């Protein structure tokens, strides 16, 4: 079974053409305000893509996660107009860090990164426009 080698999913959607979609205030300022300063955060990196399970040498990663999600996806489905509302932009960014949670145990340095910029994430959502 030498040619079955690790690989990685597709990654999630970013366009969907029979998805409803919408333009707010509140997602205009999670891309401009929120992903675009999480974006240039030191522990930005691990996240700024889907994990690449072959590369990073983690061929459990999909195995445990089912839904993955990171902010390269988040970015790509805000500019592409791809959401409805702010909440489900939200619940990307929640998803993103509980896989991270949930695959990684507590005080990994990937969970002291993503940590870090879910506290960030959670202060640039308290206010949001409207
Ligand atoms: O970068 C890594 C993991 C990132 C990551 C991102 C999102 C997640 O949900 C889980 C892990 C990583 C993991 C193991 C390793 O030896 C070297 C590495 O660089
Ligand atoms: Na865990
Ligand atoms: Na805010």
């Amino acid at each position: 079974h030498h040619h079955h080698m690790s690989t990685n999913p597709p990654p999630p959607e970013t366009s969907n053409p029979n998805k409803p979609k919408r333009q707010t205030n509140q997602l205009q300022y999670l891309l401009r305000v929120v992903l675009k300063t999480l974006w240039k955060h030191q522990f930005a990196w691990p996240f700024q893509q889907p994990v690449d399970a072959v590369k990073l040498n983690l061929p459990d990663y999909y195995k445990i996660i089912k839904t993955p999600m990171d902010m390269g996806t988040i970015k790509k489905r805000l500019e592409n107009n791809y959401y409805w509302n702010a909440q489900e932009c939200i619940q990307d960014f929640n998803t993103m860090f509980t896989n991270c949670y949930i695959y990684n145990k507590p005080g990994d340095d990937i969970v002291l990164m993503a940590e870090a910029l879910e506290k960030l994430f959670l202060q640039k959502i308290n206010e949001l426009p409207t």
